[PDB]
């Protein structure tokens, strides 16, 4: 069928102040619910939820993507690739209850932006206007990437999301956050030490740790260091491919450049598939709780 156009439609009468209140409620709950996942907190799972709800997009026919908020439907929430994201969704449930006017796509993507900023990451400009679409618009399972693959796979996979080498390497830096959980993905361990603070640690660890190719308890191969860190085969592919390797070295040597490129690629990922009218509001830059003295 003919590719649909998804036009951003501002939640009736809402403006920056309304969305800053939603950001604040998410940020305050991130601070309060600090026990989750052995005190990592919900920041990393909210970033992963924003990426997986956006990552289903197909540039060829504009199916999937963040616009429709379709993760709320069983086919997508039960995608094996989304195992564990129910924690991010449950976190956002009281937020949606307090702000019922926000669309599901706007909430999932805003959860990601809030988590990155609250974890001292870069500012991520964010635009409102995603509109909930019906159950039959839910994309099928299998549009999210496999972790047991090589650089050729990663590069080809991300062409579907209209991401180039620099955008892919910058986006993968989010693997500074959280960890792999054996029961969710068949991989186990964190990528680094500060896994609830957004830094360029992922690139420094790729380049500086002594990695060993081992089998985990799920019988899957992963790269492990004596420091207690791990890398997926797709992460390690970033230092196997010479084009990705040059970009990894750039981000490992320039925190500000990584922040600036991640911010652009992450906003692009969250906005793929959406048509913003010429007279839509400009993207919002939310203040963090710290900047507000809250
Ligand atoms: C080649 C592409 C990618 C692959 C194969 C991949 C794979 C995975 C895997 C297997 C996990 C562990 C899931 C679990 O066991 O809990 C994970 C976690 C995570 N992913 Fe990625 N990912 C990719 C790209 C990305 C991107 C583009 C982002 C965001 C920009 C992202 C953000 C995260 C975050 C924050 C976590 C930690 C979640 C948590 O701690 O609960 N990933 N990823």
């Amino acid at each position: 069928t003919t590719p649909l156009v998804h036009v951003a439609s501002v939640e009736k009468g809402r403006s920056y102040e309304d969305f800053q209140k939603v950001y604040n409620a998410i940020a305050l709950k991130l601070r309060e619910d600090d026990e989750y996942d052995n005190y990592i907190g919900y920041g990393p799972v909210l970033v992963r939820l924003a990426w997986h709800t956006s990552g289903t997009w197909d540039k060829h026919d504009n199916t999937g993507g963040s616009y429709g908020g379709t993760y709320r439907f069983k086919k997508e929430f039960n995608d094996p690739s989304n195992a564990g994201l129910q924690n991010g969704f449950k976190f956002l449930e009281p937020i949606h209850k307090e702000f019922p006017w926000i669309s599901s796509g706007d909430l999932f993507s805003l959860g990601g932006v809030t988590a990155v900023q609250e974890m001292q990451g870069p500012k991520i400009p964010w635009r409102c206007g995603r509109v909930d679409t019906p159950e039959d618009t839910t994309p099928d399972n299998g549009r999210l990437p496999d972790a047991d693959k090589d650089a050729d796979y990663v590069r080809t996979f991300f062409q579907r999301l209209n991401m180039n080498d620099r955008e892919v390497v910058a986006l993968m830096g989010a693997h500074a956050l959280g960890k792999t959980h054996l029961k969710r993905s068949g991989y186990e361990g964190p990528w680094g030490a500060a896994n609830n603070v957004f830094t360029n640690e992922f690139y420094l660890n790729l380049l500086n740790e002594d990695w060993k190719l081992e089998k985990n308890d799920a019988n899957n191969e992963q790269w492990d260091s004596k420091s207690g860190y791990m890398m997926l085969p797709t992460d390690y592919s970033l230092i196997q491919d010479p084009k990705y390797l040059s970009i990894v070295k750039e981000y490992a040597n320039d925190q500000d450049k990584f922040f600036k490129d991640f911010s652009k690629a992450f906003e692009k990922l969250l906005e793929n598939g959406i048509t913003f009218p010429k007279d839509a509001p400009s993207p919002f830059i939310f203040k963090t709780l710290e900047e507000q003295g809250l």
